[PDB]
């Protein structure tokens, strides 16, 4: 009899190997906090962040349930706005310490089991680049480097070869007076446009990727995707307006951007990105992480980013959605859900950010009512929640200051340091006449204020981060959406084997009355709430049939039943999963077959 | 000691197995001899060519050493012309047979070692497919099958949504009365473009690729690739006559096609289309083959299909090239040549074609004094040379016929029935009224004349297949061309480890003489002629510093040194190769580190 266990063990085993899904990766599991690097922390007192402040307050960033940090672009940059306009990408600016300061950084993350994501800005790079002063001289092989055309520049004024115009102003070609041809910039007039059709240029890339990834930067994120490779055929544009007189077209948005944005040829560069980090992702723990981030398109044209089912190019793209929405309602908020999930490739990993550095604060752009229930619509979607720096509390925007340094001045409320203590400077640095004012209310807003006082919007942040984590319904489960509304969005978070759903309702209406048994069918008379935006309420007890919410009101139902939604005949369109998976309760295992 | 020379034997065949390059597929290795369905052999005697005709005429095609027969398109069309419009993908018209008929051929040809090749068109389809009249009634998911546009029609004539133009007319959206929308065709008034940017469309052309890979086919040929995707915004194109007033331009010239033409996404389908056909290369001597065959574009747009480094397109774009070619010279064809293996990445396997369908004879666009020169260039370059039906023979055009078929008045002059024998319609069919008028002069050009008499130009086309399929220096060998003249083209193939060299002298000059002292240094005062274009010099004496050559003229030396040319820093970026491999004469067998 015993001859016959052992194989029945040993078949076991092999079935438990077969059947267990992959794991999930480290960018897949756990939210991230994109910090930027020179409004979080100062620590060597001279007015500016570091990355060694960083490094002090590494300990705040694990008490968030964080995994992945995506530090914004640090380099050796002569423009520090306007895509980051890179003149050195092997060396650091004085500012943000130096290598040393980097590799301490990168190190002590890894201990607390963290994981890092720097920028990186392939498409332009600075007018004082070794690349750009070497390519204006016809030195070697720098001269074909960017994209030069030969254009006439007489006594008063030059003249492109074509009504390209850059984002940021016009004549998106400007003359130099020594290689004496003009030169393709796109964005500023000091940030030429590295022509990608060179192959030697494609290959300084690798190098330049390759030198971060020994560092152990954990992955990358790249900028401007869209913008790398201009067609051949230096044609005019179409215009907007028809009717409209040339020499006066000044603007980018009154122009037809087919010949500068998504040309063939583009995503195979992305595609050969992704071919030189698989190298470094040999590894089964170190694996590489690489983001588009291509802003300002329709939804069809973010997806292809995904990739196909037969060739990987990017884990998935930073969702550009949920920022540029102003004012928020049920169907404001739940269309820009089902365009994402609809338009995306089934097996891919969503994701989703409230706020960036390119955009408004949450509590500016919403108001301080809508700072609970956004985050946890950040934390109860499928996606890999990313949160801006300062964004788990309620940080306002700054007005614009006027600063020596070439910045912009609009997008520039979001680059407040971040309100630590209730110090001098909300305790950012301990020296005077910072790079930036701090935000006024920064005594009633801070870390420390906010930790030891209850019902913050402080520990809303931590326990949503604890339940995504400690939860599998949230980490890897399916996602059913209720119809549309105007003044409530109701989504049901399952798995396959838990036995136990999680319904999410949020408000984004004005202090409404709710009714579940229009909605759902099977609730109980009773339901508990699991976490409440306002933590008087947690564990409370509420009947279906009628719920008061306010303005800023959002809940998480927990509900015991095998009754999943995405199993019915009715609930078969409005259902999407990643990893389709079953939960076994008797043997703690993941199962593909069930 | 035996004990010890056992393990140096397995140690010596692991290393025979490990330094053994990869074999040659049947694509790489043998020529193409491209076969018109329709005129090329009649059985059934009913005035058109057959499928059973091809079976029957099989031996001759082993006869000639060739490989693969690719076969132009054999569908049930109802547009025999015009990128052959089909209504059914997997029925065969009542014309080249039935589909057992079919299935005959494809068997008789793979017992004789043989390789078949199909041409497919998954652009567009005809106006009788079951697919079409059930998108003009919106039956089912066959709505959105084609591109339908709601377009005004009135009175008297119909508008569309933009100045799309079609190749071969006007006005490339047409207005239905049933469906009441334009629909895009661009092509004819009879070929609605299949819109492939429907999930549904896509899948439907893997079923028909599918369907006859199972049957054996063994590859495909794609007709238009370019043409598939078109951009969703219908705007107008760039006019190349800016000053020009609309409502004027009808012609496809006189239109910049950035809209219509090599759009984004348009090579990930086909890409695609290479992981359906990888299901059934599985076999180690089943492999699938795939061919764009993308005309009319430039030399880096082509180079395109052939893929990247890692991902995998096509094996090689049919070469256009050297078939638009009307007057020959020293310049012409040294710069097709360079066109190709520069801009070609390597590793591939690039490819020439002298003539084919939608193109002039050889004899009747360049003269029957140049029909064995460039038989000789077809077979001495490194692709794989593909020849056309009747190409082997100086077949001379025929005047365009009135034909009460819809067909093409132009291009029609290459599809003449081919010249078997010297009895009526030449031996192609025992029918009278054929459908296209045999060439006139057939008497005394024909497969079996050419047989019986010596120095012929058809024991040239037996030989140079032979010596490119017995020699190794043909099949894989390197390729170093030398300048450039205008009145003489000399190029040198060579192999590490052969210790002797083929030198190929192509005249394409007006009876000039040439100094080989001045090209080549090592030679020695008396060279043989191994294969010569007049079948007499075929082992002869020539000095290098003085050779007499005539109009239509080439030679083959054959020269044993090793003092190869690709080994000299002067000829470092004149020489290509695509499997880098040594040779070794003790052992026989390929190397590929020596
Ligand atoms: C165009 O050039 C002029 C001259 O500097 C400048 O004042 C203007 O701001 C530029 N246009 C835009 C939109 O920046
Ligand atoms: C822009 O379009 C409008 C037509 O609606 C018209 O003002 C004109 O065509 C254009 N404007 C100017 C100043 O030309
Ligand atoms: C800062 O916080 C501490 C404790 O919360 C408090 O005692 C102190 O009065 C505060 N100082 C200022 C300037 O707000
Ligand atoms: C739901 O969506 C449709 C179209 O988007 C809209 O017409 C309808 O008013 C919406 N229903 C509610 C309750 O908002
Ligand atoms: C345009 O339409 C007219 C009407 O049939 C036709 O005669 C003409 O041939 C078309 N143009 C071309 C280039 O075919
Ligand atoms: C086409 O271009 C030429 C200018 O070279 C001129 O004839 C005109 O602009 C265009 N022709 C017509 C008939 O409009
Ligand atoms: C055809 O060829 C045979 C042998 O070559 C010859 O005897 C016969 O006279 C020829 N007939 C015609 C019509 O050319
Ligand atoms: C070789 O090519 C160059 C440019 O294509 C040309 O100027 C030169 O005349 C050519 N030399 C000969 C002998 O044809
Ligand atoms: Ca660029
Ligand atoms: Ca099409």
């Amino acid at each position: 009899l015993t001859v016959a266990s052992v194989l029945v063990l040993i078949a076991a085993t092999i079935a438990i190997i077969a059947l267990s899904p992959k794991c999930l990766d480290w960018w897949q599991e756990g939210p991230m906090y994109q910090i930027y690097p020179r409004s979080f922390k100062d620590s060597n007192k001279d007015g500016n962040g570091d990355l060694k402040g960083i490094q002090d307050k590494l300990d705040y960033i694990t008490a968030l349930n964080i995994k992945t940090v995506w530090i914004t672009s640090f380099y050796k940059s002569s423009l520090k706005d306007f895509r980051y306009g890179v003149e050195d990408f092997r060396e650091v600016d004085p500012i943000f310490g130096t290598m040393e300061d980097f590799e301490n950084l990168v190190a002590a993350i890894h201990d607390k089991g963290l994981k890092l994501i720097i920028d990186f800005i392939p498409n332009h790079t600075s007018d004082k680049h070794i690349w750009f002063q070497l390519s204006r001289t016809r030195t070697g092989k720098y001269t074909d480097y960017y994209i030069w055309h030969d254009c006439t520049h007489e006594n008063g004024k030059t003249i492109p070869p074509n009504n390209w115009l850059s984002v940021y102003g016009n004549s998106s070609w400007h003359f130099d007076e020594v290689r004496n041809q003009c030169y393709f910039h796109q964005f500023m007039k000091e940030q030429p446009d590295l022509n990608f059709r060179n192959p030697d240029v494609q290959e300084e890339i690798k190098e330049i990727l390759r030198f971060w990834l020994t560092k152990g930067v954990d992955g990358f994120s790249l900028d401007a995707v869209k913008f790398l490779l201009e067609a051949k055929h230096l044609r005019d544009e179409i215009q907007v307006n028809k009717t409209q007189i040339p020499d006066t077209v000044t603007q980018y948005s009154e122009l037809y951007h087919d010949f500068t944005t998504t040309q063939v040829g583009m995503h195979d560069i992305v595609r050969s990105f992704r071919q030189t980090m698989d190298q470094y992702s040999t590894e089964p723990g170190r694996y590489r992480f690489m983001g588009t981030e291509a802003y300002a398109e329709s939804i069809d044209r973010t997806v292809m980013y995904y990739g196909l089912p037969f060739i990987q190019e990017a884990d998935f793209p930073f969702n550009n959605y949920l920022s540029m929405l102003d004012t928020v309602s049920g169907n404001s908020v739940y269309e820009v859900i089902t365009s994402w999930m609809e338009n995306m490739p089934e097996g891919k990993w969503p994701n989703w950010m409230i706020g960036g550095p390119d955009s408004s604060r949450l509590t500016s752009r919403l108001g301080n009512q809508y700072v609970n229930v956004m985050n946890m619509l950040l934390f109860t979607l499928p996606g890999t929640p990313i949160t801006y720096y300062g964004e788990e509390i309620g940080m306002g925007n700054i007005v614009a200051a006027n600063l020596n340094e070439s910045y912009d001045i609009n997008t520039l409320r979001s680059k407040s340091p971040m309100q630590w203590d209730n110090s001098s400077n909300a305790g950012f640095s301990e020296a005077s006449n910072t790079w930036l004012p701090t935000n006024s209310d920064y005594h009633t807003v801070n870390v420390d204020v906010q930790k030891t006082q209850p019902r913050s919007a402080l520990k809303l942040y931590q326990d949503l981060s604890l339940l995504h984590a400690n939860e599998l319904l949230l980490n890897r489960g399916w996602f059913c959406h209720l119809r549309n509304d105007s003044h409530y969005v109701v989504y049901t978070r399952e798995l396959d084997g838990i036995d136990r759903i999680f319904i999410v309702v949020l408000n984004f209406g004005e202090s409404t009355l709710l009714n579940l048994h229009n909605m759902i069918s099977g609730l109980p008379a009773k339901m508990r709430i699991r976490l409440s935006t306002n933590s008087a309420d947690k564990g409370s007890k509420v009947d279906t049939s009628g719920i008061f919410l306010d303005k800023g009101e959002g809940l998480i139902f927990e509900h015991n039943t095998k009754n999943l939604l995405h199993r019915q005949t009715a609930f078969r369109d409005r259902c999407f999963v990643s990893n389709r998976a079953c939960y076994s309760s008797v043997l703690n295992i993941l199962y593909t077959s069930c």
